DNA sequence: CCTTATGTGATGGACCCTATACGCGGCCGCCCTGGAGAATCCCGGTGCCGAGGCCGCTCAATTGGTCGTAGCAAGCTC
């Protein structure tokens, strides 16, 4: 489980490695960051939402 | 005047002691070596929404005619 929250520098530090297969099983994120960071989530494919 | 051998009185020199290079070692400038890492480079790799293409159509660019006076050609002259 990846908890995607924090200030942008640590936020992008948490992004590091997201593209690798099986880097994580589930990601949990808040709607504020979804409206903030939409590009990152939209680029990845998220199976069951 | 001839004729020994040295007085006269300084500039020229050897010396005392000074202070120094450096054996072994360190601070430091520096070559460079060295790592960690803090950026920056280029290539995807993707999903978005505008560039630009297509069509409907209208009004103004184009046309042929007319009128007339602004630019042109001497060319005089100062």
């Amino acid at each position: 489980v990846l908890t995607y929250y924090g200030s942008p520098q640590q936020r992008k530090e948490k992004r590091k490695g997201w593209n690798k297969p099986d880097a994580f099983h589930v990601c949990i994120v808040s709607y504020q960051l979804v409206v903030q960071d939409q590009h990152s989530f939209k680029r990845k494919r998220w199976q069951y939402m």
